[PDB]
């Protein structure tokens, strides 16, 4: 029978010593580097999809569609480690949540979040209507006996403020979602209060930097006791600012200069070459 | 009414004077930011797209869905810019090359490439079976009346040597082809050679250092007389070694130490924020 | 390079024209109601939902999905104009826009957007919003140069009544569609009263049998002034019907006891095997 | 614990006096609709998704893309009611045979077949066609997935019979669970094969008025068949059906659709009921 790193997440959630360290991918290329580099779990970020499946900032242009597509990519890269995904809002009312939740988890997504904005348009959906896609979520993976880890996602705080975002927490965690995340925490205390706040139940910090959120390493969000934390720029941010410098480098010199080790097998090597060649072999014959 | 930039690609080629650098593109971002550095076409890698949509290597796992995708979506970030792109074999015998070349014309592409390799090494086809292939993609462009480019490319250089090479391109060229494309060039000398060999044709030159061919620039492949010259990995080598860097520091860190630079806003600024925002703001 | 959308943008600015579209679900469809010898053909959403997904018309179709099938159709008969759903435009002015640009250089002759709210938890959105979504579409397909022609439909018949449905068909009308499409016509008193409200602009009626709408034949329409008639279950009705009778008559003799005409060769020649021989044939 | 169709499938096959009947589907509609009559099993046809999907002839024109997702939707109409897909010839070399396997099995598909045509009736060498077929259980076995390797050959018209059986046997030894001797001549070559293979499970392609006689499902048990398909089931019907209310709707102007033939009742037939269920019970 098949397995999915769904259930191994859940099991180390249900454990309090278990702390998940998730860097932001968006890509085959990014989710080979970050694994290279010895991460257990990664984090389909949706802005880098939209920056990659797209060329497009991150308005909502994503379809159930594309995001399935990079997430089941992502998830089977190594199918043993864990793949948080964003899902935006579940793209539709319950049946749209409750398909993207089947998808999802056939694909071997681990866990995705579901957020509290409208679809379309950051403006925000009433309680009842969010919770409605919760329940929905929850039902959904119920139904198919999947493991698929639910985040209830709210992006509450700045409109709203502090505790209707504690609200509309505990209502997610009240309809069966597994996990809290309180999306832009202002302070260092506003994350150890919705710690004392939502107690017992998983917290998911995200780390973007230079945001709302003060600079918090994973070390230290252990500490005030989150469960996971996710930097969705970790791989972005990077890959832009060499991508511009390479580029210009390449306009002034008329030929990209690259160093003697990035040779195409090389890449093809970061690209697990070596298991496709055994792979390959094993099927007798040939090719290699 | 409605244009496509293999038009202009097309006339560029007529002109005997024009020279056409290509950076090596993947994915949007790869093609926004090559854009924004002020590059007048692109080039869509397929080991690049095998690499940002799968994962894997350039191995042939890339299906004409998933390069035809690739391609529609980095020819319309700019749709005046003419995008070159890896069509492989043509995805499969006479009535697919023809969906690929009709699915690539649509999609406004102003080029691609068919080589003569197996589907399916390196692994060759025979010269009636490659020319059936670039035949099928003229017929199929001329029936529909588009202007895409078909480059045809040979990978025989390797196996069955320089005058094989030369010959399965006039072949090709015989055949409709617009454009030329000897893989693996080994030296210099080949490279001055096969330009006079096929005087009168323009031919593209593939600039993948470190490999089979010596590092030559822009500059030195105008000089020999080529009409085109492609980076591949010009956008990719530099993500890759950036990304390695700042996920092995990462791991050290516990935090990404990204310069105060690189917000959430910066990258939507690349992606075309500023644009997006005036679309929904002119429609109401 | 051309497209159906620019013939059945002059089909309709000439006045003597009446257009008659079979609703057509997937390839098959297609392929057979072109054999009947239509010059038209409709894309249902409905069917295109139940076929591609098995499931009711919910909005459970993405653009994706969409546009993939009414690419497809479009391209089985390039000169055949294929009229699709385009359901709300699957978002704001931003997809609305991508919706447009896709159709376009899909080959989709004309598309439908409506003021349904896209997902439900029928409820409408107000009328800036669905100008708004006309206006995205018309400003859309001005900027790439695209002849695809906007069907501006109201679903407010029945929620706000046939004064509210006339002022949205003005309103979108007034921001630049090319036809209107009043849903649910409940009489023929109505039915002409609403060409008269829209005087010299074209209207599309749906003629799905059964329904709110009397029957009205494509020359009764004609008649009255329609310049569109679509029968949306046109192939969905009989092939259902004719599967289901198929599927319990082999449930019980275990043998399907098909006519003797029913055979893959009779496919093969519906789906157009002489054409893609004829196209293998001269590539060689 | 996520269950799949393939598991109760390989458990059944494992067990003598189970046999599978399973009707030809090509999309959501002709499955709901076999699903509705009572099947416990069902055969999704690649002719038909050519068809469906494409508007084409059975050409070679599917992609694993195209060929996976109308596999995954017909597999989830009915999650627990096994799924028999074609997988050509599984789509390039080990490696794609392999990308082939892991994706049928994570979309629910309980079994599918793999061929040994040229993916681009010419057959590849045995040795070839042994490496997909073990390409297919290695890829498997490492998900640990239960998908069902069901092992075809069209040797029998180019190659004759004995050929056809020399295939089977080197499948068979390399890991297939089923074998797929196409186009069986007669129901002294049935009972002949399933002889020279015994206890290597069977699968009986029914397609009528071909090669092979009519043969019903009760007929193929008492044979020693496992499994009886029939590709042809829901096309015929549907097509003729079609075809005569297209021809109809062309002389009368109105299809004339039976009283029974509305939206509802197809909202209906694609599960309606099932679908609101769901909506209320997430709100709540
Ligand atoms: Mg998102
Ligand atoms: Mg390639
Ligand atoms: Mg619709
Ligand atoms: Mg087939």
């Amino acid at each position: 029978p098949m397995v999915t790193a769904a259930t191994s997440l859940r099991r180390a959630l249900e454990n309090p010593d278990s702390f998940i360290v998730a860097p932001g991918v968006y890509d085959g290329l990014s989710a080979r580097v970050a694994l290279s580099a010895g991460f257990d779990a990664l984090y389909m970020t949706g802005a880098g999809t939209a920056a990659s499946v797209h060329g497009q900032a991150d308005l909502g242009i994503c379809t159930l569609n594309d995001m399935r597509a990079n997430a089941e990519m992502i998830s089977n890269i190594s199918p043993s480690t864990p793949v948080i995904a964003d899902a935006d809002t579940g793209y539709g009312g319950p049946i749209m949540v409750a398909r993207t939740t089947e998808q999802y988890s056939r694909s071997g997504v681990a866990a995705f979040h579901i957020e509290d904005q409208v679809q379309t348009k950051k403006i925000l959906v009433d309680t009842d209507t969010y919770v409605t896609r919760i329940r929905a979520a929850v039902q959904a993976r119920q139904r198919i006996g999947s493991d698929i880890v639910v985040i209830a996602r709210t992006d509450s705080l700045q409109t709203h403020g502090y505790e209707e975002s504690v609200a509309r927490l505990r209502a997610a965690r009240d309809a069966g979602a597994d996990v809290g995340f309180l999306e832009g925490i202002t302070s260092r205390e506003m994350a150890r209060q919705v710690i004392q706040d939502l107690a017992g139940w998983p917290l998911l910090l995200n780390m973007v930097e230079h945001g709302a959120t003060p600079s918090i390493s994973a070390a230290e969000a252990k500490e005030m006791g989150f469960r996971i934390i996710i930097f969705p720029f970790a791989a972005l941010g990077p890959a832009v600012a060499a991508m511009r410098e390479a580029m210009e480098k390449l306009k002034r010199d008329g030929i990209p200069g690259l160093d003697k080790e990035m040779t195409p097998q090389m890449l093809f090597r970061v690209c697990g070459l070596d298991e496709s060649m055994k792979v390959d072999a094993q099927a007798g014959g040939a090719a290699f």
